[PDB]
DNA sequence: TTTTT
DNA sequence: TTTTT
């Protein structure tokens, strides 16, 4: 099965699960966008298709009431962010078109994260894969707190459109490269949704991967054994 | 076990994160460290004391079959401002000093205010529900957290509460309580509640009535999904 | 190659 | 009945 290749070192987590052609996301009713997308790569894999053909659309084996919108995302200020990257999908024409699915959308920034530093993110780690065994991408949105004046923490974030879409405060990424037989890299980031110069690097952003699982409510890569992780952000 | 099926007849509200203890269900959302929701079921039968219980003895703690980095503690409630409110009351379980010492996970627990909420409307709502149910043949009630919108101080909405300990649990801005009144046998009567998690003056529990969907939409969940319609004869006081 | 009323 | 040192 495609999808049990996609997620051969564990599922993040449970909930509202499809499993598309070319990867697997968890869609959370609350927020109307993904709780997280898994992603698996080879060189093999990212090699006549075309992308704008597709147009984004709702997907409606998900109940209506917890659909997103293009009417939510529209003068909303913000685009409609795809978590598994279409550029990572072009064995065929579905596999890009799926990618397009609103489930897959988040609000996200675009000029000064989108279209630059998280776009610099989804580049660097295909590149790393074609040159890699297997490679298994996770991205997801998060709302973290932080402490304000009175010393207390919230957390905070706008909502979009009628259907009251989320727009994350941050989204994380995680990538695990086999570089050799049975042994792998893995790579933990969190970018604000927010404008990032581009004079910064993208490993300013590595955090511990404990810090997107606490921070997300996921367990990333559980069923993968730590002895087998060769180099940890760079380290 | 049969207890949970009994319990779970008119569906599941969703299915992240399910723990079936002994005389109600839980779903728990690891961003949170509260409950997503739980669905507890009663009849008067079941509301009769049984001997030798005694809610004293019970104290709040985790429920470890979550994983460790995903529970909250009590030194994330200590000295927060907040009680750790018990979402499926501890009133509502009668038969055994376990399915009450139950009620005493944190899992079930979500930061409320205490004077003017949790000890006083939540409670009277709680007491309501449970009086209704002594004069029905069954009652399931569903109750969970709500993080609810607030247009600001420039144009745009934003979800904003607080999180509490070295944990960050979340403070709920509101509430929900969805309860079915099985009146006749197929036969029910349908209350639903939204309460804001603050201080309630005189202010009449139907005030805080909202129509099921609203709930559906806010909580992200399903409720009630197995009944149907034509069953339902009274929805929120009317019909 | 990422997207926008 | 609810809770908090
Ligand atoms: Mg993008
Ligand atoms: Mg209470």
């Amino acid at each position: 099965s495609r999808s049990a290749e996609i997620m051969k070192h564990g599922y993040p987590g449970f909930t509202n699960v499809r499993t598309y052609e070319d990867f697997v996301l968890s869609y959370d009713y609350k927020t109307r966008t993904a709780h997280w997308v898994c992603e698996h790569l080879t060189p093999e894999r990212l090699k006549g298709v075309d992308r704008k053909l597709c147009e984004a659309k709702p997907d409606i084996t998900f109940p209506q009431k917890f659909l997103s919108q293009n009417t939510d995302y529209k003068c909303s200020g913000f685009d409609r962010g795809a978590l598994a990257a279409a550029g990572n999908h072009r064995k065929s024409q579905l596999a890009v078109d799926q990618t397009f699915y609103l489930s897959n959308m988040s609000p996200q920034v675009g000029r000064g994260f989108n279209r630059d530093k998280w776009n610099d993110l989804e580049m660097h780690c295909r590149r790393v894969a074609k040159k890699m065994i297997n490679s298994y991408i996770i991205t997801g949105p998060l709302y973290l707190p932080k402490l304000e004046g009175d010393g207390k923490k919230y957390i905070k974030y706008q909502v979009i459109g009628d259907n009251n879409v989320a727009v994350p405060t941050h989204f994380f990424k995680v990538a695990l490269f086999e570089v050799t037989p049975g042994k792998f890299e893995l790579e933990s980031y969190i970018l604000p949704n927010a404008v990032i110069e581009d004079t910064v690097e993208i490993s300013k952003f590595h955090v511990p991967l404990d810090a997107v699982e606490r921070s997300a409510g996921l367990e990333i890569f559980a069923r993968l054994d730590p002895k087998s992780i060769v180099k940890e952000n760079g380290a």
